[PDB]
């Protein structure tokens, strides 16, 4: 569209066009990347290179919760974090029946995050070698801290999905169970409901989270 | 007593007594401060340098909240934060009615967090120059830093009050209001009722509030 930039980088995927909300991060972005593709890119990842960064499409101005996962699933990332087009990986299914049971909605065949105003949904690191969780933290590091950091400036809330998973200025951050955790069923639900809660105290209008909702 | 250590320090106070608890952040905490102190010296502080470690003494272990400021009042500060022994000062005495509010309980002469089980009251800089709000920020820069990484290591929530005021693990943080803000009554309210909810996701007993009180 009419509202976007783009910046070369010297290796795959070449080309990375983003919301100018995210302009103050890019050349440093820039940096850091050429820095370590190199080495990225010797593996097959999740998602492809030509995916890594389709979210900085994403505006943030309009943002006020950031639900945030450690990384991309093992196979089949799509560059959308927690999107699984044919409602398949038990991350985004767990979330759905939390909000199901949340909301009473009850008949439903996908649900995904990157459709709710309000929320940006996002991976910490934007890669992983293609079956294996965590595998890429080191290439990311120093880019998973600026995007992140850009990120808590705009949104309100910041709820990060897997306490041993997630081992400048405060923002209210929660850090609840991993979406396939077995038996917290109650502490899930809650910990979404919460959200809401908090941005009431901080002012800002509730997240319609039906609307992640895909019939 | 005898499950207590002591450091020291080129500087008045000259030693700093501590808790077992916060040993292994103790020798950077030495180093920081000799590199500052003769600065921070050169003015009357509130509290006064005898009392700028004394909560110290406090262990952490036991801790699974924290109330965090971002300094002492810019006079009387006895070395615990948010401290008033004459229930004078404004922070302490909002931070009283919200509570009230919240319990029910009616009639009391004080209140002071530094006596609530799993509660650490805490200054995020540990002096100001007297009668000079965040006047002291630059000295003590690198030490409140250190101490509050130390603090979220051990505490569910950290509870940051003021939020202009606070401009590597994630722990569950909320920044509210300033104590002294105007008419902000429900949302300071809320604020305090919302951290034992969080406990409860997190699978923590709740905090008593009522036991800050002082009849």
């Amino acid at each position: 569209g009419s509202h976007m930039n783009s910046v070369t980088v010297s290796h795959a995927p070449y080309t990375i066009t983003y919301h100018n909300d995210w302009e103050p991060v890019m050349s440093q972005l820039v940096e850091f990347y050429n820095e370590v593709a190199s080495w990225l890119l010797r593996d097959e990842t999740s998602p492809i290179p030509d995916k890594f960064f389709i979210q900085l499409k994403q505006p943030l101005r309009n943002k006020r919760v950031c639900v945030c996962g450690i990384d991309p699933y093992p196979k089949d990332g799509t560059g959308v974090p927690f999107e699984s087009p044919n409602f398949t990986k038990k991350s985004i299914k767990e979330i759905a029946s939390s909000i199901s049971r949340l909301t009473g909605v009850i008949d439903y065949k996908g649900y995904n995050l990157n459709i709710i105003d309000g929320v940006i949904p996002w991976n910490y690191y934007l890669s992983c070698k293609l079956g294996e969780t965590k595998s890429h933290a080191i290439y990311w590091d120093k880019i998973s801290k600026l995007l992140l950091q850009h990120i808590t400036k705009h949104v309100s809330v910041l709820y990060c999905l897997g306490k041993t998973d997630f081992s400048e200025s405060p923002v209210t951050t929660i850090v609840g169970y991993h979406p396939a955790a077995r038996d917290r069923q109650f502490e899930k639900d809650r910990s979404f409901e919460i959200i809401n809660v908090l941005l009431e105290l901080d002012n800002k209008a509730p997240i319609n989270w039906a609307q992640g909702f895909i019939y």
